[PDB]
């Protein structure tokens, strides 16, 4: 520490590494950056892909939000307690932004358009994790082993935005709707949840949701 | 151990897990799976997000390329000397990842199209990876510290395959044009890269590259 996250006025990809913070019970800096001020284009060519979110936690600067919910994961303690669950973790966070990659695409290119196919298609995107959780003690604990991971706190948004979206999206995956609540529950993330600074920022950049 | 590698009979997302276990002398064995034997619709299912890679070591079973080599570079030790460096072993991976997803589409969905524009834009996105170099002792050894990493073979996958699509995309970046020189010239990856079994195997699906 001390850790700041610097990017757009918008949950976007930084709102799981927000929640993982708030839920060990860390604070942050937030630094938020207008698209007026990263249209002056002063910033943008001092981020190494060009690209916000831009995360320091002291000497340490990254880009890159899978990059930073893996370090956070690893600093904090939240990858597993062995070689095999850390692989697992890996492949459930890497499907996680595929998906998430999906639902990007849908919402700033083909909203109007695509959004019922979309719909249409994610039960198929949603089963994986269905079944990844009734393999893991029947549901009833975290996506891998025992304990809350960086990958929990990732897949957790994801789930909430998709309800945001389609609303009944859940009604057929029982272990996941039950996860969710659980991990909703959670005092401080359920404390963040009711944050305004949380409530009053837009889930994306063009109003869609 | 054992290694069995589940994929399509082309080098695609597979080919820097192979450089990988060969520069660590550790053999494997291909699975391979037809177009033909995929459409009939048997082993999709059968997969946690329906595609391939499928990767087996011993009894762990695992999918998603990055998590595949984020596994092995946990396991053989090529993910640095302590967390500031995995965390930029990380970095470096998701910015590969994001351009190896450029490449992907445009070969699949609009090459003739979209060669030009994309070979245009190709210098702004190879100059970070650059820039990483000459910050690491002057680019004179790998990409995050002084060892070989997963993101090693990652990234000399990537700049070997876009050498092929613009011959001379490196001309303009001396310290990436040294750096896959001394990768290629290490002798286990200077003997699989002059592998029939590698040589003969299309880069990508659709025969264009
Ligand atoms: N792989 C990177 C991808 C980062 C990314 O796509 N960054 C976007 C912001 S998230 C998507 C997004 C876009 C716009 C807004 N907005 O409020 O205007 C919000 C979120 C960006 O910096 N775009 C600026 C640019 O490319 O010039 C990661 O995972 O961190
Ligand atoms: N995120 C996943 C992405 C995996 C992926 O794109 N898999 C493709 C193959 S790699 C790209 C590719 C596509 C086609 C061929 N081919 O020979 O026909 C080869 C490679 C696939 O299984 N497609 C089959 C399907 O979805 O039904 C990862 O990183 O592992």
């Amino acid at each position: 520490p001390p850790y700041t996250i610097v990017y757009f006025p918008v949950r976007g990809r930084c709102e799981a590494m927000r929640m993982l913070l708030a839920d060990q019970g860390q604070s942050w800096k937030e630094e938020v950056v207008t698209i007026d001020t990263w249209m002056q284009g002063l910033l943008k060519p001092t981020c190494l892909y060009g690209q916000l979110p831009k995360f320091e936690d002291g000497d340490l600067t990254l880009y890159q939000s899978n990059a930073i919910l893996r370090h956070l994961g690893r600093s904090l303690g939240l990858y597993g307690k062995n070689q095999r669950e850390a692989a697992q973790m890996d492949m459930v966070n890497d499907g996680v932004e595929d998906l998430r990659g999906k639902y990007v695409t849908l919402i700033y290119t083909n909203y109007e358009n695509g959004k019922n196919d979309y719909v249409k298609a994610l039960p198929g995107h949603l089963k994986p994790f269905e079944t990844l959780l009734s393999q893991n003690q029947g549901g009833k604990a975290f996506i891998v082993g025992d304990q809350i991971s960086f990958a929990d706190y990732n897949l957790l948004d994801l789930l909430l935005i998709h309800q945001v979206l389609a609303p009944g999206c859940l009604d057929n995956f029982p272990l996941l709707s039950a996860y969710v609540a659980r991990l909703s529950a959670r005092p401080k993330i359920k404390a963040f949840l009711s944050s305004p600074e949380h409530v009053n920022r837009p889930i994306n950049g063009n109003g869609k949701q």
